[PDB]
């Protein structure tokens, strides 16, 4: 088959606000960030406005298909598929999202999402204007699913952290690091996994002592 | 049944239009609100933009299904379920939704709503610059259903008010307390249940 | 024995969005009464007004009519499964910011009412905010393309205390408000254009 | 029949998608402004912030229907008929309707559309705070449409220039004029019209 | 056959979710901007915003009709369409499409799509005060459809950069070149086509 099949058979398998849990687990997702930019600085109210590409994978096996006679990759609407519920724990903006909203699905079920997201943080921008720079730390995770039916986990790729960060930018980072929680509220008694990225980053062309 | 039978059954029986009354009592909701920010405040004008986690729960038995064997909880877009018309009686700006717009469903028909707003109010801001901090206080109730409809109550959780209030704030959470209250209108007899919540802040300081 | 689920099933199949609801010919007789909450961004150089107010929007469709001597006697009803006025305010400078949940509550009578708190920027005179006369900022609120004969508008002048709902913290309070009627003829349609003017007549506070 | 029966005849007969071209002759689309409002005014930049009215008719006769036994006209949702795909050339914010998107469709098939617009432009601001004022000119016309599609004329009126005009701008208009144009593009050949309407406003002098 | 049938025949044909490949040899898609305004400019933090025309070409076979007797051309709804998923890699804003989202399509199935967008990007703005002015580069090439899939090529065609750029702008365009190019991400093998718009501008003014 061509890719129109490939479409019209993923429309029907697939049930965009059903969770592709497989047998009894938590659906592996992983979130690795890749910051693109920061454009606006508050240290006065420990604000920023962060540019990234949040990449984001995870397996969909009701959606897998033979690849032998068709191609082995699609692009395709996430309003087709389900996509994790994703949000940024200390976000005071909605998620501006820059790109088109297509996902890539492989015949074997794997899943990847990665749109450039522009969005504002409540976060230490402390120490900005300093060498050792300013710490501001996301969290990311779930919003309604907890550690049995997602699990969060950052995409462990020691890559360079400023390979793709604008080189126009008023800063630099100096470095970033992905990690990963569970924290466990008072509305039920299971935990939520989330991913804590601190991005280390200062202001460029400071003077040296 | 797997989670999508549920899905499909809970989609095939909601009516988003129809409040869930069972019997001839109101639906009883229960609002809480967690703050998590206050990102801008104006003493002059009295007016503040805060964040917080708008804990809502209800019931709807019409959505229960047997969870001997399957899921008891899944998770649910809002625009497939009754959810309860609740406004802010003194915010000045449409409330932002910052996270998934989805309910969780139990199978016993509870449905458990909890979406972080990023929301301005008109409200006390006078002395927000004191060791006795402002209290600025927000009414949420419903905007069309009275008492008989829907009932309104602070679900009473015992708890740290600064629990998730940002330790990057500019402003820090001196109490906040909960308390059930009820709005009427001159045109006629009937009330609305409401909860009023008393922010106690002030910015932070050591002068 | 009717539950709201029959109430609200009746209403959505025989209730028509796009079309006016009009008895014989007579026009559709519309209630509008504002109540203001707040007045925010005032601006006298400019001459702009933010405001915040319960618009009160009342009018009538028998043919939703229903008996509820026992049963609900109203119901709340999205406005998209509706006829609503279509109401414009003509000195207003940007689309207004609906704050309150989308939803009417239709009597069993087939009264209809409608109240969505608004906040909407205004071009109004604003001279004088700061005297003790203070400013008087005209709003005019009416049917856009509904003419008299299919939209009439009548400002229910329900005598009443104006700054009762009115937000105390404001920085402006309100000295009076009066509900007007008026009529215009454009260059398009030879019938006039029924609307209501508020005149909200408020000043800056200031013990003295 | 009744107005409900005529919304539901055009429902039936309009194709929003495809323009009613009679015969094979263009669509002609006239189009004319009424300045309510100017508000952000910047003569360094050259930006401008307008509310105007934007009168526009034209026919679709696959909406007519006998009106011997109706009524003569109806409001219409806009969505349900084709609508000129008309852009301000020298607009550099999308336009911000300000009106409930109704439009007036007549028996005969004659339909006019009249929405209150809010919408910034790029234009000549040079000498708005001198005495002669300044001429900002707004280009409007078919964004896909040419010549032989659609044509554009400005149908202008006895009205005075600034006669909805309000009296609380900070501007006052001193003359508007609109003037037929036509362009083409390394597109194709034909070209397509627009009308350019010039404005001449000027700061209000002081006492 | 009139228009109705032309796009009734693409509503029965068009798969806008799916890119339409003729064999396994990528979609030719040609990218060409043209600059018609300078908003705004930060020397600082090195961001512009711009209002430019995004001329777009591709061949959809699967649209084409026969207008021997009938119009070899129709505007359509880009969402009855399949469309590029082009994306500039380096703006910091979403698209602000000005222009009706219309789409023109050729009886041979060849589509032209060309909205007035209005973005902000990250790039060089140093020397924008200097009479060699500044020189900003904008990268806009698919989003997820690498090399096999789809390809980028500027429309290189000799011309005049300030053609219908507007002279109420602070700046002026000295030159604009456009190459293509391509980027491959260390991750996966396979290389994305991105089309590079070199803008070189300056601040206008006589000193
Ligand atoms: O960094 N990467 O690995 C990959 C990419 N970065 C920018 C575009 N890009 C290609 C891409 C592939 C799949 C998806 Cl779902 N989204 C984007
Ligand atoms: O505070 N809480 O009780 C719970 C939560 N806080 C942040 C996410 N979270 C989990 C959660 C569960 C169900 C629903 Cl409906 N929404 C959110
Ligand atoms: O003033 N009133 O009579 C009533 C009200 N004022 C604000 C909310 N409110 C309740 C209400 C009633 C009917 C409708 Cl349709 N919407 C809201
Ligand atoms: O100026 N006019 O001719 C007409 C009007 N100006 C403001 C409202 N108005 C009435 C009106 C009629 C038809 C349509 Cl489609 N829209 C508005
Ligand atoms: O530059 N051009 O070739 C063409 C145009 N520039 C502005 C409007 N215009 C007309 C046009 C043609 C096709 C399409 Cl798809 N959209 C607009």
């Amino acid at each position: 088959a061509d890719r129109a099949d490939i479409l019209y058979n993923i429309r029907q398998t697939s049930r965009p606000d059903v969770i592709p849990t497989q047998r009894d687990r938590p659906v592996a997702v992983s979130v690795s960030l890749k910051f693109i930019n920061i454009l606006e600085v508050n240290e006065i109210t420990n604000e920023v406005d962060v540019v990234f590409w949040q990449r984001t994978t995870w397996s969909d096996r009701t959606l897998a298909w033979d690849s032998s006679h068709s191609p082995d990759q699609v692009s395709v609407p996430i309003s087709s598929l389900w996509v994790p519920d994703l949000a940024a724990y200390n976000a005071i903006s909605k998620p501006e999202v820059l790109t088109p909203q297509l996902a890539r699905v492989v015949s074997d079920g794997e899943v990847l999402y990665m749109p450039s997201i522009r969005q504002r943080f409540s976060c230490d921008v402390s120490g900005v204007d300093t060498e050792s720079g300013a710490t501001c730390r996301i969290k990311i995770g779930s919003w309604t699913h907890h550690s049995r039916e997602i699990s969060v986990d950052p995409t462990t790729e020691n890559s360079d952290d400023s390979e793709y960060f604008s080189q126009y930018s008023r800063f630099e980072i100096l470095d970033v690091t992905q990690k990963k929680n569970s924290v466990t509220y008072s509305c039920c008694p299971e935990a939520y996994e989330d991913v804590e990225v601190s991005l280390n980053f200062r202001k460029k062309g400071r003077s040296e002592i």
